[PDB]
């Protein structure tokens, strides 16, 4: 089917997502709306429910107010049945309608809707060409307190109305008894509870696998996207074994949200994007654009600097969220900030690289600091709002222009408030300038574009004072004032004639998944796939049309691959690198060495003979392993994924600066089981 | 050898030529200076002989002047006997004091020395480090006038003394007879004669092997490399089956002159860089350059501009020989004009991707204007003048820092004024910023660099005004001010880990012969070298060093291919694409098909079922073919290098735009000669 299909369930970038929390943006029906305390329909106390359903949101799709945005993607609140509970806390009355607290993961939150209700959600957002991304929290149950029982109701956990248990009495270890994190450490952040919430127990096989049923049964019932929530504050190990279930099952655009502060370069939220199976909500853009486009704390060199510095440390770009503002975040638009700052911010974020999130209510400029004060319901339906206008001109240009859903960023043209950057995807090119500048013109000379000679009608119609933009000979344009506050974008596009392949989806998953390989110029005749220098012809690949082929990961030994791609006239394609081929089904296990003594700089790793665990190589061992938490040092541990019901071997090393030191003696085994968790408890072998 | 070896002839990135005219350089033998008529020992008339000769050259390598100024090439005049008549024009007697009126192409000339001197020039400089590199004019013989047997010699050429022909009474048809070219079309500047210079034939058979066996005969003495002159004035497929004869018997890196004016941009100029098998001297870059640096006809953004464009445009844009002037161009230094211009622009070519040359007497500022004001005599051999200093300082750094010699140019600040580029070849980094306004003192805020945190010494010592760089977190420099006329190069160099490909060459060759990889990060042992998804290995891979392998093109069908490296490791490289493996040996067969009328902008085209001949695809097919000059329309003609000694398959067929009308009939063949020409000529099949 094409790249664009609503169909495309692995694959994002020609899409637009808006963010709904849905409590707070329709209430369709009031029947299912909780009573007494737990509610307040005039929702000025934002802690309470206000009522917002999933009927509330097939009204809008139907009505077209969604539509009429050009928003192909929908992402809500966690459907999973929250605790009912009202707690207290500092006089302050609080109900789960962020759909963050859950008690049972295989049930609808009936507040917003029953089964049927979302079943219909996902038929009419289908029938609309819409996708539904869902949240998934599988970090923790709900507000529990081990000493207090009474309180709220102790993080209890169901499978489908049959109670598995709660924080007090946890005589299973369903959940994690550590105390709460201080947030000093990844290891500390992931092991101890955040704030308050009962911390579930994924090396608890139950946990393991019952998280692993329940999020089957949400892809069985046609969801296509997932947000999973708090990926900093679970283990990674357990993660990608949580990913190569939805990756080897029903494969589906995963992303995850690792919160990242102003100016912070994180090397393992990098690492973490580029190897999990999932990809994230891309902070470092947002942070950035805010800087330059809100707060003016940082210049146009900056928002380059950040643009081409991210298109080489994620390893895939194009799956990474954008946004300028969500949930955790004050409202990008504030009180006394020009409105002109929200239209240009959401422009840059609509025609950039990656998979663009509105956050519901921006196009009626809600304001608004921290939460609750970002969650308020939205004010107001209106369908001409300039703001409503710039994401309806421009959304669908990601479904139309392969450069601005696949395309690389070249800058044109800078200086300390204005850019001018060409998305550019073989011939097809987008180009936009921006003046941040609400006082002060831009005089634009000497700059050229990939763009043939033409005279290009500004996409947004002039509403944020663009203009026509005359390309002469060479893609050279004639030079012109840019408007102070403008925005203009020209485009161009053509078929391509060369294979250009700009997406692929999933990233990881064993041999027998079929992969989705997303871009243009593939032709209508089957050619080849390229894993390595493995070919893929004939009835391995399943489909192949210009746009998209889908094919058979052939049957090559565990580790990454480059893919390339061969029309059925033999004319090759780009490389897309860093796909990983899994040795199989995965399950994490937990890897706890006693009496590893190590230096000042010295971490205990891991390596073994399959390519999860890095085959036999040092540099490319799993660790630095822990050694605070569950386990103190001179022990050290980690939850690791590995190949389902295989005899693995493996030896631990420590490492300091380019030193290795491998453990003596032999090779340590071990079988891994087919399904669940398993620890290794061994000592260091000198 | 490591790749920035004098005995590497097939790559010279790593280089900074040293053009000298032989005449205008130093006399260091008086005894065969030319007497009385064609001589001026004062070099008061630029036309006649002032005596300059290989002997001064051995004297300038010997004394330290060319070594001391870092230069590691030396490009001279044409080497071969040429006519000794001094001719008048208008009352002004000339000489071949240029070296480019050829009479003998097997034979030296005299004034410059004896093949002795030609040994004791190619031994001395290989003992010092610079490599040789010729001109050689095989376009034409001297000014002739088939009227007139008297003028001049009537451009007679010598076989080795045998007098083979002269133009008056041409009888084997050694020379074109259609009068001269005014320049109007490329056929017409490469079948007419250029100027008054007797035009070679070379589709005569005995002009052919003599021209092919005369550059053999100076592969053979040892020359490093070969300018060839004239490039636009000969048949693209006659330099092809010429590129081939070099690159399958001794491959040296040849580049030709293919003369370009002020904003002029050829198609047919790239095409011939990215096909003929040879590169290209670099007029787009200085004419964009003498339009920023010297006569300000230009700014920043457009030097921007072609550093951007040339680097997609010029498939391998390493191998393209840069300079700022030359012999048929003023020379850049103004008289009473700023010298810091002329330093400036050595600086940016210096520190630029491609091959650098530099005219003789640029250290020396030498002023004048064009033909023959540009070839005064060098008027001293001073060591202390800021010009020398200059490329003292500069070009060494393209022999150590492989980003300076190998690595993608990425401009990282701009405006009007001033730029900041970056090379970078893995972590190997240089930025070099340049303040071309001599008044305005310029402040950098958001420069971001790929320099580890630290502080830079100004690699020029801050003799053009440059400073010292400090750099933070996150590659963030700190606010500086670069001077008026300041020019700052500052750098990081780091070995290779990982495999990096920087250049290839020859760029185009049958199977058997040894192709030279360069770069860093190869390692010590052997590993793999992918021509396609063909692995070579073992005793293919002549030799393997962490800078550079030699490897012999695998017996793979003609085509172009990608070549990839994976050092003994496993971790493979970048993707060095446009490699040419030609079918086998090559001979210039002229086709000429009659009777192919076509419509509007319908044109005739040849494809056949070897590589060459585009291999039956229509978008590949070879022309549009000719039919003006040597063959008038409707019959069509083209000299197309095609391999020797076997039966092509053939069809002719026209284009209008995408409409391709084929010849009816059956395919034709034709077995090609083995050496020589041949001419097929057929009439139209519907
Ligand atoms: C449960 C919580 O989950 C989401 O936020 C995550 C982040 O994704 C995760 O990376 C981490 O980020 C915090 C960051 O480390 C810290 O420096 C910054 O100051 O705050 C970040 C956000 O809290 O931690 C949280 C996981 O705890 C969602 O985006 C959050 O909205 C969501 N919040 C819940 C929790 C509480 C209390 O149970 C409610 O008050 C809140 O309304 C609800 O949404
Ligand atoms: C004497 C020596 O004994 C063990 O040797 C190591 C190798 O040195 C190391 O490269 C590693 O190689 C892997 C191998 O490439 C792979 O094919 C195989 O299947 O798996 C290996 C890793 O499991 O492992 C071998 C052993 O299999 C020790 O591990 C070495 O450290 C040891 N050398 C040092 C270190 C210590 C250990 O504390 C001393 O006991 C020893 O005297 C000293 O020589
Ligand atoms: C033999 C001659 O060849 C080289 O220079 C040539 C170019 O190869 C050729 O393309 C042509 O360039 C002109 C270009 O094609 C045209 O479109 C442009 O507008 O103008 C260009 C010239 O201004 O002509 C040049 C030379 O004009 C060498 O680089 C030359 O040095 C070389 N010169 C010889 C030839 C003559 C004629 O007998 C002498 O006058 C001259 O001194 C001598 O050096
Ligand atoms: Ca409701
Ligand atoms: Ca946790
Ligand atoms: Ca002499
Ligand atoms: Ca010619």
């Amino acid at each position: 089917a094409p790249d664009t299909s609503v169909s495309n369930k692995q694959n994002f970038s020609t899409d637009v997502i808006y963010q709904i929390f849905t409590d707070r943006f329709s209430d369709g029906n009031p029947a299912n709306n909780p009573t007494g305390a737990a509610f307040d329909g005039s929702c000025t106390n934002l802690r309470l429910y206000c009522g917002g359903d999933w009927q509330g949101i097939i009204n809008k799709i139907n009505d077209g107010y969604l539509t009429g945005m050009g928003i192909t993607a929908i992402w809500i609140s966690q459907p999973v049945e929250n605790i009912y509970s009202v707690i207290n806390y500092s006089g302050v009355n609080n109900t789960a309608y962020h759909g963050y607290w859950a008690r049972d993961f295989k049930k609808t939150n009936p507040a917003y809707g029953t089964m049927q209700d979302f079943k219909n959600l996902i038929d009419t957002a289908h029938a609309h060409n819409i996708k539904v991304i869902i949240d998934f929290a599988p970090n923790h149950t709900s507000p529990a307190s081990s000493d207090d029982p009474s309180f709220a109701e102790n993080g209890r956990l169901y499978d489908n109305g049959n109670l598995l248990g709660g924080y007090t009495n946890d005589t299973q270890n369903l959940f994690h008894h550590y105390g709460g994190t201080d947030f000093s450490t990844i290891e500390n952040g992931i092991y101890k509870n955040l704030y308050d919430l009962a911390d579930l127990n994924h090396n608890n096989s139950s946990v393991d696998v019952y998280l692993k049923d329940a999020i089957k049964m949400w892809l069985d019932l046609g969801v296509d996207g997932i947000r999973v929530d708090a990926v900093k504050n679970m283990p990674f190990g357990w993660q990608k074994s949580f990913m190569a279930t939805i990756n080897n099952y029903k494969p589906v655009f995963t992303f995850g949200e690792w919160f990242l502060g102003v100016n912070e370069i994180s090397p393992e939220y990098h690492q973490f994007a580029n190897e999990s199976g999932m990809s994230l909500l891309d902070f470092r853009f947002a942070q950035k654009a805010r800087q330059v486009f809100r707060d003016n704390t940082d210049n146009m060199y900056g928002l380059k600097a950040m643009l081409e510095g991210s298109e080489v440390d994620y390893a895939q770009v194009n799956d990474q969220v954008t946004f300028i503002d969500n949930h955790d975040m004050e409202r990008f638009h504030t009180s006394n900030g020009d409105r002109r700052k929200l239209e240009q911010a959401l422009a840059f974020t609509l025609t950039s690289r990656g998979v663009p999130a509105i956050y519901y209510g921006s196009e009626q400029y809600m304001s608004g600091g921290n939460d609750p004060d970002n969650r308020a319901r939205l004010p107001s339906f209106s369908t001409t709002t300039t703001a409503y206008q710039v994401i309806q001109k421009l959304a669908p240009l990601r479904k139309s222009n392969p450069a601005i859903a696949y395309g690389s960023t070249h800058e044109r043209w800078i200086n300390n408030d204005v850019i001018i950057y060409e998305r550019k995807f073989g011939n097809n090119v987008a180009v936009v300038a921006i003046n941040r500048n609400m006082n002060t013109p831009a005089s634009i000379t000497g700059l050229v574009t990939s763009l043939p000679r033409g005279s290009y009608n500004d996409v947004l119609g002039g509403i944020l004072n663009g203009n026509t933009l005359t390309v002469g000979a060479g893609g050279a344009a004639s030079n012109f004032t840019l408007a102070p506050g403008g925005t203009a974008v020209w485009q161009y596009t053509t078929d391509a004639t060369t294979p250009i392949i700009g997406n692929v989806g999933p990233m990881m998953a064993k041999p027998g998944v079929t992969i989705t390989i997303d871009g243009r110029g593939f032709g209508s005749g089957k050619g080849t796939v390229y894993f390595g220098t493995t070919a893929v012809t004939g009835a391995d690949i399943v489909a192949w049309e210009d746009t998209q082929i889908q094919v058979k990961i052939p049957a090559v030994p565990g580790g990454i691959y480059d893919i390339r791609v061969a029309n059925a006239a033999g004319a090759a394609s780009n490389i897309y690198d860093n796909f990983e081929v899994l040795t199989g089904d995965q399950v994490t296990v937990r890897f706890v060495i006693n009496n590893a003594t190590t230096a000042l700089g010295q971490n205990v790793f891991l390596t073994g003979n399959v390519s999860e665990l890095g085959n036999w190589d040092p540099n490319n061992a799993i660790g630095p392993m822990y050694n605070q938490v569950v386990y103190q040092y001179p022990t050290w541990y980690y939850d690791v994924s590995v190949p389902a019901g295989q005899t693995i071997e493996f030896k631990f090393l420590k490492k300091q600066g380019s030193t290795v030191t491998w453990e003596g003696g032999a090779n340590r085994t071990f079988t891994t089981p087919t399904s669940g968790t398993a620890t290794v408890n061994v000592n260091w072998q000198p």
